[PDB]
């Protein structure tokens, strides 16, 4: 149907990134067998590729000599697979009406097509909400997709809360035993913008490499009091460009439950702590369990087993506070420390039954106050914390 | 009086127990053969390893500053080795358990009854020897076609077959038959068995010779090659031995073709990734199948959508023209292993093996009309035979 049968030229390496990004999301087995293939549609001077899954949908345009327009439903993974196996020569598709003519050097295929009338329109897309840079969008992601809980036997922990007040957004996940917290400007469009959702944590973190070009990617919930309506969240730039619906659920309260103060706080190096994590582990027991006792200016981290295969190693720690010996699962730790994207870290430990606070530390700013070990130290902004449960095994 | 104690380099420590883990791998039958032999004498100290069928050993130069043996728990070492600094590593038996310490990291290891542990086998006499790389390469092109299907062996070994001054490989899965000839140095110009190893034991060990630059197989000598159940290969600072395999083995040279119908020649490259490319419509993978006629031959896998692919690339070709089908990874496989530039087709008919042999500089290429009637076989170093492939319907 639509009268004429399509047919282009794209150049393959723009054609083959195009399709990945679009069979990137909407993965799996889809549900109703129409879902597996994937949309060409041909118009202007541009070719756009299109899949949807009822949660997810992508749509990338890349530019493309039309010499006739038209569209066509083809398997979407089988295209992928050709379009990357494919030489570097100009690619030549063409509808032959039921199929589809794909040539590229001597290399010829004739792909089936599915019923282009069986696909089911996918979303429109709400009204700009804002926009901000694209790096900077990847970085904050991930920093804060670690925390995401990803048990499907209950959501809620697995979005992540994205809380606009105008001009500063924070992104906030949390599995319950860690919260990620990432706190950001962008370029608001309503400077008196203020809502708060919560979306799925993977498409999401799929969407932050869509974000390498555009140097510039832009959210669409909405704008003014119909943000929240419209269930769902639109993410743009370069020229991709994706939904994906909203998770109507309700997310820890969370700012309640950061430390005002701290009763100790630590600050060793990044890299040599991860080192030191990952190798008296080895002996750790299952893995369950690494273990730090703090004094003076060193640390001494070790698990130990039911051989007793007992590992321990010695680092020096820019520490403030009464002696303190508390336990953390070594990978909860360690994702936490790969997070913080910074040189050196900073504890903050209230007691050993209570919530670490991570936080990065670049150049001697603080310190500062850190002499009086007997008593309490203030909790200093930060724009990302990770704040850490420590862990309990049982006999 | 004290235990085992030692000072290594780590970057030799942890190569040496790598070596060591890497054969008997899986979990062993009896719980002790978990563990690895550490052993300090003379001035080196001597890992060894052993599950019943392998036993690998590495010898490593180490300043001993105590003599004895104990045995330690073999993944937990080798993970231990390889996550440590780059520091000297100094082990220390405090009997019972194994004091390990490299910088500010400190082990304590539980320990192994050292006397549990069941003497790994002797090693037989020297047989010959050949350089190392050259057996890696050898045995990469002939392991390929071996089964790896356990409900039957005989097709999982490797066959080693001696005639004094010249060694041949062969494997075959019954689909692939890989044969490589060889030049050795013997000892005893006159030596004539073979027998058949284990086919991943032995490619393994084409790993430990990376030093050595000369690797040796010990067999036996004499009128005792066949005699001793097993095979040693030795060289640089490692040494292996694996229980040889008790079966015959396909008479295989009978199923050599001696003159070809047809015989085409065209780039392994090209006809590599023009592979790779038609069979993602494949069929499940099943089939490719070449047109072979004058100057050129199309490739074309299609299927049950009919998801038809083609491609069609240039071969240099003699005889009539052919059709004949492959499952397109025993092809590739064959194609991988010829390690050359371009690569030289013999047909019968198409019901009947193909041979695949290695082309380097215009030898003989069709080389004319010499033409249509059957060609000679011709002389290889080299030969992969690849049966054709049939579907159901």
């Amino acid at each position: 149907v639509g009268l004429t049968d399509l047919t282009f030229r794209l150049l393959r390496e723009s054609f083959a990134d195009a399709v990945s990004w679009v069979a990137k999301n909407l993965p799996a087995r889809p549900a109703v067998p129409v879902l597996s293939g994937v949309l060409l549609t041909g118009s202007d001077n541009g070719l756009t590729i299109s899949g949807f899954d009822y949660e997810v949908s992508a749509e990338a345009q890349v530019g493309a000599e039309i010499v006739s327009p038209g569209s066509v439903l083809v398997s979407g993974r089988l295209l992928s697979d050709i379009t990357r196996a494919l030489p570097n020569k100009p690619v030549d598709v063409h509808v032959e009406g039921n199929r589809v003519a794909l040539t590229c050097g001597n290399a010829r295929f004739s792909l089936p097509t599915m019923p282009v009338e069986d696909y089911p329109t996918l979303p429109t897309l709400p009204e700009e909400t804002g926009l901000l840079p694209a790096e900077l969008f990847a970085e904050a992601i991930s920093q804060v997709a670690i925390a995401a809980g990803r048990d499907d036997t209950l959501p809620m922990l697995t979005g992540i809360r994205v809380e606009i007040l105008g001009e500063t957004v924070v992104l906030a996940a949390t599995d319950r035993f860690r919260l990620a917290v990432r706190e950001l400007k962008w370029s608001a469009s309503s400077p008196d913008i203020e809502a708060a959702v919560l979306v799925p944590a993977k498409t999401l973190a799929e969407a932050a490499k869509a974000g390498i070009g555009g140097s510039d990617v832009r959210l669409s919930l909405g704008t003014g009091p119909g943000v929240g309506k419209d269930g769902l969240l639109g993410i743009s730039g370069n020229g991709k460009r994706s939904t994906t619906r909203l998770l109507d659920a309700e997310f820890p309260k969370f700012r309640q439950l950061l430390p005002t103060e701290h009763t100790a706080v630590a600050t060793m190096d990044v890299a040599e702590l991860i080192e030191a994590i990952k190798l008296v582990a080895l002996v750790a027991d299952r893995g369950a369990q690494v273990r730090m006792e703090f004094a003076d200016g060193s640390v001494r981290l070790s698990a130990g087993a039911d051989d007793v295969g007992r590992a321990e190693e010695d680092l020096v720690v820019d520490y403030a506070g009464e002696p303190l010996t508390i336990a953390f699962n070594p990978t909860y730790l360690t994702d936490g420390l790969s997070s913080l994207r910074s040189e050196r870290v900073s504890f903050g430990f209230t007691t050993a039954g209570k919530p670490a606070l991570l936080r990065p530390v670049s150049g001697d700013d603080r310190p500062v106050a850190g002499l009086n070990g007997n008593g309490p130290f203030p909790a200093v902004s930060t724009d990302y914390v990770y704040l850490l449960m420590p862990v309990r095994l049982p006999g």
